[PDB]
Order: C-alpha cells, then structure tokens, then sequence
C-alpha cells in the first residue's frame, strides 16, 4: 500500500523478462507481470504513475536485437501495454522525465553510438526528436534536476567518457557541464537533494565502487562514501530521501545485492538482496 521500487528486465545467462518490486518499509519483494519480450540494458521511468520500459536489447528466437520498444505497465491493472517505438533502437540507454515527457538519450544501435535524443508525449503517444547531444553516449546515465536533463558518462564509440552535458529544454540545446573526476560508463545516475549522484560503472579498466556527486550550487564534483560492492550497469533509484542501487555486474558475478545510501550519515548499507542476481535492469519508483 506504498510507493515501490520496480526493477524490470535485466540479464543473467540470457535476457530477463522479470518485473519485481521491493517494499522498503517491510523489506518484501513482489513478483508482477513479466515483460512481453525479455530485455536488458533498458531504462525505466515513471510518468503519471505509470511504469515505462525503454530500449534495451531483445533476446528472441530470431536473435538478439537492439530494441526500439516503449512499453507501459499499470500497477493498478498489473498489465503491460505497448506504445509507439522510438525512431531508432537504443541499447544501453538513458531516460529522464521532464514535464511529464520521457527523454530517450543516447544508446547503441548495432554499433551506431547515438547522440540523438527523442522525447515521448504520453497523451499523444508520439515520439519527436530534439537537439542531439554534443557527445555520442551509450551506457549513459540520465538525471533531471530543476527541469534540466543531465547525461553523464558513457562510451562515445571510441572513448569511455567522464564528461557530462546538460539539456535546457527552454532553448532546446545542450551544454557541457563540469566533467566527473572519474570515467564512468554504465554508471547509476540519480538526483537527490539538488545533487546528481553518479555511482559505480566501468572506467575502462575495472568496475567501480566509488560514488561522486555534482552539487549544482558549486557545479563541481565531490566524492562521497563508496559502495560496498563494485558494480557496473546497475539500476539506481531514490526512495524516501535515500539512494538505492540494485544488482549490476562486478566483472565476475551478476550481483543480487541492493545497497542503500544515507546522505545524512554518508554511509551505505545492504538493505536486501533481489531474488536473482542480474545486471542491466530498469528501475523506477512509484
Ligand atoms: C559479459 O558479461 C556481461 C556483463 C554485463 C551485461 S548487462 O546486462 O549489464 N548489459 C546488457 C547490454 N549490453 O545491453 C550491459 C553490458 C555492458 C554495459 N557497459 C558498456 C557501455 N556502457 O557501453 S559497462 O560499462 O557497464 C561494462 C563494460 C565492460 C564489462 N566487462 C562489463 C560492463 C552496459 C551498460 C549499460 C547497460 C547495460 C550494459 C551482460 C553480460
């Protein structure tokens, strides 16, 4: 009877179709309607209390194909419903919500490394392209803060990135903001109390466990306590003023651990474990 952390899809051995939700007050997991097609490297977001699944890579009998798909899940009806697909496929995608619109940002088609972002209008059920990013980004993290969209880290097709750019919908243009002190692709990026948090990811050498935040007051990146477990391609969300990071890859095993970050005490604790270790999930809280 509360807001829940949903995790859709993921990977373990092959692409996953699970939808599950976690209740933080009683620490319990719920099993909900599976995705109609299994996907990993998708992103999740919530608009108008609906759960949208964006992008990822399909796994199917035809083959493993990068997805263009947008699908919408209603917690009241426990039902998945297809919507209009994006202009292009996008694996390793990031998404953010501004003014009840979904921004699909970056991602990979084959090895087209996208730098185009498109915006979906739920009422109209339409996707319309907007200004493309300055940089090509896949495995990119996205965050919205004061109606400004941030794309953080990723891989441009040749380099792993520590830059981050910020989108002013007002002007429909992108500007580069201060780079992170760490190169992160596949990171977890969320907003919490006027900070963007980039957590884990891959710097090109090893999977990361460090966490840094961009304080927009200072437009500079600080380090904070690190996670207990290295993890790349994690899912991240914020719930009741704490950060949650779910699963991911450590270079060795597919994590099932869920860690919770208290900004007040600047510490991480492991609050639970998922039912199955996985990575590349989409996460949203409604
Ligand atoms: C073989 O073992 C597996 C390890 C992970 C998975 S996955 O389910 O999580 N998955 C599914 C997909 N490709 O769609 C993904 C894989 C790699 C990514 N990165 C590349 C990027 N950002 O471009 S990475 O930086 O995080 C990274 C780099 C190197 C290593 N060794 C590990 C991770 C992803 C980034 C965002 C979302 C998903 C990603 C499946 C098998």
């Amino acid at each position: 009877v509360g807001r829940l952390i949903y995790t859709a899809g993921g990977y373990f051995r092959q692409s996953l179709s699970y939808l599950e939700a976690y209740n933080p007050s009683d620490g319990t997991w719920l099993r909900l309607a599976d995705l109609q097609v299994p996907r990993s490297g998708l992103a999740g977001c919530v608009v108008g209390g609906l759960l949208y699944a964006v992008g990822g890579r399909n796994n199917s009998p035809d083959g493993n194909t990068d997805s263009s798909a947008l699908d919408c899940y209603n917690p009241m009806t426990n039902q998945w419903s297809p919507c209009a697909p994006m202009s292009v496929p996008r694996n390793r995608i990031g998404v953010g919500v501004i003014d009840g619109h979904i921004y699909a940002v970056g991602g990979s088609h084959g090895c087209i490394h996208h730098n185009s972002v498109e915006r979906y209008e739920p009422e109209r059920d339409e996707w319309h392209l907007v200004a493309p990013m300055l940089t090509r980004r896949i495995g990119v993290g996205v965050a919205v803060l004061n109606r400004l969209l941030y794309a953080v880290g990723g891989f441009d097709g040749t380099n792993r990135l520590n830059s981050a750019e910020c989108y002013y919908p007002e002007r429909n243009e992108w500007r580069m903001i201060t780079a992170m002190n760490t190169i992160r692709s596949g990171a977890g990026v969320c907003v919490l109390h006027n900070c963007i948090y980039a957590a884990g990811g891959y710097d090109g050498q090893d999977q990361l466990n460090s966490v840094e935040r961009y304080d927009v007051e200072t437009e500079t990146w600080t380090f904070v306590a690190p996670m207990k477990h290295r993890r790349s391609a994690l899912g991240i969300t914020v719930h009741q003023g704490r950060i949650y990071v779910l699963g991911g890859y450590d270079g060795h095993t597919f994590l099932d651990s869920v860690e919770c970050y208290d900004p007040d005490t600047d510490t991480w604790s492991e609050v639970t474990r998922m039912t199955s270790g996985r990575s590349g999930v989409g996460v949203a809280v409604t």
